[PDB]
């Protein structure tokens, strides 16, 4: 029993991250067999052309670290918005790997790390306007997100930068930045957000499986009426594709998915009046499906 906000266990990613220093810039680096990548931000500079920027720029320049050891850099390469340091050392303690970009919505483990020493481990979303909700100090970019499926680390996120809002911003680990941010000096900010509706009804879900059932009624809404109270509260729309994937818990609870919208639809209109669903006196959308599943049957 028992729901928490559950990363990862972060040791394959730990023993991939380096320390980058070039000019006066300091960050983390992702050390993959021979290569290890970073945000292209770090070259050494209003509006920056890094394909400019990059070639003014030599192998010495850029000091590696692993740990105390230090790593020389023999080749270096732009690959959209990180940069690729070829390095004479295959990291040793590379996992299996795959990169992967992220869906909105989906959730994954973001190791914070500082001058390439990992510092903490927490869950995060990607948020609908492609942004996330992390917690980074100066220092942090460079930090990964991540999901493992067995025994594979699927990297799916690099950190880049914080905007106005607080929020932050990233590339997948090909360089293409999450949502419409790019890595220079702009005014630009975070879109509207909007709560994740697939991943509430999950938590609700497991707030079932865990003896939370206030809330639950016996009436049940349809789809589309489901969908027009939803655009009203700024929740995405929820689609046949969307209840399939929730089948499974509604098999083990035994509630319908269409059920358990139509207590959602009146948790929206009326409050929870003072009670609480899983230690939350808010809806939360950051567990999907998956997530639940794996918290609530199978670890
Ligand atoms: O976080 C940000 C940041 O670091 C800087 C920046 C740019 C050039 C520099 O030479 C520098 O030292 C800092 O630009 C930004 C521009 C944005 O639109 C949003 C941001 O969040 C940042």
């Amino acid at each position: 029993s028992g729901f928490r906000k559950m990363a990862f266990p972060s040791g394959k990613v730990e023993g991939c991250m380096v320390q980058v220093t070039c000019g006066t810039t300091t960050l983390n680096g992702l050390w993959l067999d021979d290569v290890v990548y970073c945000p292209r931000h770090v070259i050494c500079t209003l509006n920056p052309n890094y394909e400019d920027l990059l070639i003014r720029k030599s192998n010495h320049n850029f000091l590696v670290q692993a740990g105390n050891v230090q790593l020389r850099v023999i080749g270096h390469s732009m690959q959209n918005c990180v940069l690729k340091l070829k390095v004479d050392t295959a990291n040793p303690k590379t996992p299996k790997y795959k990169f992967v970009r992220i869906q909105p919505g989906q959730t994954f483990s973001v190791l914070a790390c500082y001058n390439g020493s990992p510092s903490g481990v927490y869950q995060c979303a990607m948020r609908p306007n492609f942004t996330i909700k992390g917690s980074f100090l100066n220092g942090s970019c460079g930090s990964v997100g991540f999901n493992i499926d067995y025994d594979c680390v699927s990297f799916c996120y690099m950190h880049h930068m914080e905007l106005p809002t607080g929020v932050h911003a990233g590339t997948d680990l090909e360089g293409n930045f999450y949502g419409p941010f790019v890595d220079r000096q702009t005014a630009q900010a975070a879109g509207t957000d909007t709560t994740i509706t697939v991943n509430v009804l999950a938590w609700l879900y497991a707030a079932v499986i865990n003896g939370d059932r206030w809330f639950l009624n016996r009436f049940t809404t349809t789809l589309n009426d489901f969908n027009l109270v939803a655009m009203k509260y700024n929740y995405e729309p929820l689609t046949q594709d969307h209840v399939d994937i929730l089948g499974p818990l509604s098999a083990q609870t035994g509630i319908a998915v269409l059920d358990m919208c139509a207590s959602l639809k009146e948790l929206l209109q009326n409050g929870m009046n003072g009670r609480t669903i899983l230690g939350s006196a808010l809806l939360e959308d950051e567990f999907t499906p998956f997530d639940v599943v794996r918290q609530c049957s199978g670890v």
